[PDB]
């Protein structure tokens, strides 16, 4: 059921984020790590976004300068459980404000 399709998933959003970062080619410095399975992605100015799995809850969480954000599986579509909005518009819009410039995945 939801175990399996929570790993299919979250798998597929790791490599999307670990692949637009590895080629990222702009100005700023971004770095990527993955350790323990949890994503540290790393600013010029030391601020960090940090992506990690839930696995009880079937969620992935996000960890900005700015606050905490918590995402469910919705068709293949990750929404914040308090707000609606999607992981990959709340994650552009930290790395843009923690890059100081755009940071697209699309
Ligand atoms: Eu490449
Ligand atoms: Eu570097
Ligand atoms: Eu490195
Ligand atoms: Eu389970
Ligand atoms: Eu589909």
């Amino acid at each position: 059921m939801n175990d399996s399709e929570f790993h299919r998933l979250a798998d597929q959003l790791w490599l999307t984020i670990e692949e637009r970062l590895d080629d990222w080619d702009g100005d700023s410095d971004i770095d990527c790590e993955i350790n323990g399975g949890v994503l540290t992605i790393t600013f010029e100015n030391g601020s960090k976004i940090i992506i990690n799995r839930q696995e009880p809850l079937h969620q992935v969480w996000l960890a900005t300068k700015q606050g905490g954000y918590h995402f469910d599986l919705k068709g293949d579509e990750w929404i914040c459980d308090r707000s609606g909005e999607t992981f990959w518009d709340l994650l552009e819009q930290a790395a843009t404000q923690q890059a100081g410039e755009t940071v697209s995945f699309r």
